[PDB]
């Protein structure tokens, strides 16, 4: 048939059960999936960078055609840098549909041979924020309805040294 | 890499230049890109289904890894049927939002291994709606910024038999 | 300064107290404001145009800057005809945001140097649906804090002589 | 404390499982849950009242608190008949919000002293539509992860008779 | 009947007039309505705990069966803690629908037996932001349109302190 | 006919394509369009106050009946000082509806005789957001598609003194 590269980015403070499920889901559908993990200094993240893409990596590393990679400028190169034909993102019921839509619609500017095409996570996912993932884990309630073990124990760690 | 078919499904009543945009992107993606006219006897089209995929064979044709086909029963099994592993759809900033999510949430009770993916038209078809054009072809309107020439030929004969 | 001259266009079946809201803010803004009813042939409405006419004069009749008349053909030729620069129309917190930015989009199309110009109906008209006073008058239910009494007459006399 | 009764009115043409959830839930928080199937005459229902009636029984009969009753007339005649303080509407995150709002608000106009309150059902429920559970129905689909196995049966026999 | 506690979780910066007309609106529902005022530090509320619970007990104080109270942990403990089955939250036709839907949907996890219902206020207050509110006290604009009378004593007080 | 003055209020940090083609559409409808800078230091701007009056002014100045002005106040002041009976917004299919319309609901209590009246630019435009330009910029990306050159001239000398 064809090779077709995607790019699945985000900030991913920290990668949700949400979030996995977008990428179990792309990954069947394009020969290789590229979760693409945004620096996004100016969002002031919980996680720094390499923290979170260890985080990534524990979670998608057994994933045979998932390539888990940071990226420090814009997403218009990281995508070029991989060959991608398309951007993946999740949409939800309860998204934030007008950042979807205007990243998608400036996107398209910047990159007009590449689609973004949206994905929707299982119903068990579609109502899971990360900034209330964060709020739950900082005040010490347990998230592991939300994030995998291994993200809980990032969580737990974090906010035990922050403290 | 893989052969993967995707099937655009929907009344197309008449095709627009929305849908077209969304036929040259998507084909653009996928291997095979299958256009589903359903019957959608319910709905009271104002074109025959014979009359709609002659319409829409007239402006895709020439897209080589594109088909056209009709069905009269379940999306479900008109997806089976075409090995496909993706339903694109298209969303518009101006979408029936709950219409879309609603046949996505079902059709994954349906086809659980079947993503539905939703791909955007180009800012200048964002805002075309069929309702509408047929409202203003049968008030002796044009509609040739909203749909291809043939297809205008085809609105202007039938408002002309039906009087 | 300038004449400007606007069109407020609708189905108008019948005139609710929203819609004469709206007519008072945009007659306070423009020189001439001219309510176009619309025949709506497709719509299937309660009332006739004649009566949608008569309604809408009874009450709007009183301002002095504010013209009733009913079309048959496209607004697009309306509003040329009346040399309008405005198509006036209301946005509630509830209204169909879908179909309103398609009209406005596709008569964008249409009427170039027209412009769409949204407006608000005070807090307590924000709710009321035309649909949902026509079906509590034709079970016999009184309207009155949705519309006029001389609409209330209109509504009463009607549901009384299809019985 | 205090004995408090709701209304959960609706067309329910047929019951679905998101309905079916909404009166679990709803029941668990008021002493009596009243289920208010309305006639809707004009909305052309698949099931008469009285096979609706019936269907809803069957699947909510075993609640000991709740009441399933038809009704022809206006809605605020069948609360003020139940001395319900409480209109229940199930809201979901694909709900036709523009619809819900504007009969909560022309309800507060017509009973002001009652309070529309919106629950949610289960993740699961959530992407169910009735309008298409009847169109699957229609086509001879499998309905069964969409509504019980009592009601399947009514479907199945309705489209059986009616062909 | 039945004895049934409701929390009204919110931040209350300040509490305004769509925060009491929703405490009117569901103490009149339920057995006891707990205001529960949370202490929101990643917030950066403007006022302290301290002050908002004072400026709600305020307002509040007069109604019989409502309690104010504050908390610094976790929702789901003070659910727990006051013995309630409902969480009572404001929706407006204007409210950060993502926001609520993804709350309701996550404490629907930590607390499943435990329902989020929704109430509106009335028509006139459903437009008020608390955020603009704060901004016009800060630039010495009157707010009395949008909280009592009390409340602007502390807004004016804070702001004269903080220059 | 008549004079009316509308002003066009914002942050405008930069002016973009999408603020300049609403300046073009309302100034063709109005007398006089007074371009309204709020300093909104609470926002933090990129940009001085200084500087966006400087950056709109050499995009807008051309504009004969166009004023372009900056205020540290309330806008009700704003509009009354310059005669304004419109406040003009821009609405988008991707707006912050919820924002829009409380500013508009608030306003109207703040200013019952002024009207919020929203316009809508070309489709072109209508997925422009100010926040990403402003990240695309400071990651050194070019945002010639999204603002005028004088604006991008501006963005990257800003973007380089902060280094
Ligand atoms: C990081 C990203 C993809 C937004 O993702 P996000 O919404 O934070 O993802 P989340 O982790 O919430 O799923 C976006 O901000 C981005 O692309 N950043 C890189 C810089 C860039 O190119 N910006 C222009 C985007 S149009
Ligand atoms: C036809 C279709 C795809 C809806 O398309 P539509 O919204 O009319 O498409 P449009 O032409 O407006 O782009 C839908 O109604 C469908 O799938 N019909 C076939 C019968 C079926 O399987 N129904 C269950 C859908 S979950
Ligand atoms: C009638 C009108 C304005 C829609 O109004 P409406 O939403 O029924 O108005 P309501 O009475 O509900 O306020 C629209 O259907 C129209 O313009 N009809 C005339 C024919 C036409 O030109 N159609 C093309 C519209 S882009
Ligand atoms: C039937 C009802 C509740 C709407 O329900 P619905 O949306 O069809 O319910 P569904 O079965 O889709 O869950 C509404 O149309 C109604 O109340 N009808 C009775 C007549 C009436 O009082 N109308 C005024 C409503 S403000
Ligand atoms: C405070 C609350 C209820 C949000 O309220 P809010 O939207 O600020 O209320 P407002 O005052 O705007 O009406 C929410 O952040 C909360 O529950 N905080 C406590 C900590 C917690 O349990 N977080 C998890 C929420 S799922
Ligand atoms: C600046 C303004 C108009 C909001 O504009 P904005 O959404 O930042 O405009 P943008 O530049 O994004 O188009 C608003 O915050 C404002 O009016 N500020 C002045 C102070 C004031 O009167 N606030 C009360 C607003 S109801
Ligand atoms: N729960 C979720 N599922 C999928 N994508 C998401 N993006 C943010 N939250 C998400
Ligand atoms: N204009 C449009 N573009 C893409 N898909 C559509 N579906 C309906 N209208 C459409
Ligand atoms: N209540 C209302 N107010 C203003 N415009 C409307 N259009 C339809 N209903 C309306
Ligand atoms: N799936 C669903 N769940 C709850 N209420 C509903 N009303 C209509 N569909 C519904
Ligand atoms: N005006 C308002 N009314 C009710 N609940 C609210 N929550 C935030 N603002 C509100
Ligand atoms: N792109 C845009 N067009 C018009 N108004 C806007 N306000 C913010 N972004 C806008």
């Amino acid at each position: 048939g064809s090779m077709v590269v995607a790019v699945y980015p985000g900030t991913f403070d920290p990668l949700t059960r949400g979030h996995e499920d977008l990428v179990r889901r792309a990954s069947s559908i394009f020969d290789t999936l590229v979760v693409g993990v945004a620096d996004s200094r100016a969002k002031k993240p919980f996680f720094s960078l390499e923290e979170r893409l260890k985080i990534a990596n524990e979670v998608l590393g057994h994933y045979p055609n998932v390539k888990v990679m940071g990226f420090t400028g814009l997403l218009k190169d990281f995508v070029r840098a991989n060959d991608a034909r398309v951007i993946v993102r999740g949409l939800r019921a309860v998204s934030d549909f007008e950042y979807e839509f205007q990243m998608a619609g400036m996107n398209r500017y910047l990159l007009p041979d590449v689609e973004t095409m949206f994905m929707t996570p299982s119903d068990q996912y579609q109502f899971i924020s990360g900034t209330i993932v964060r709020e739950i884990a900082q005040l010490g309630g347990d998230v592991s309805k939300f994030v995998f073990p291994s993200v809980e124990k990032w969580l737990t760690e974090k906010v035990a040294a922050m403290a």
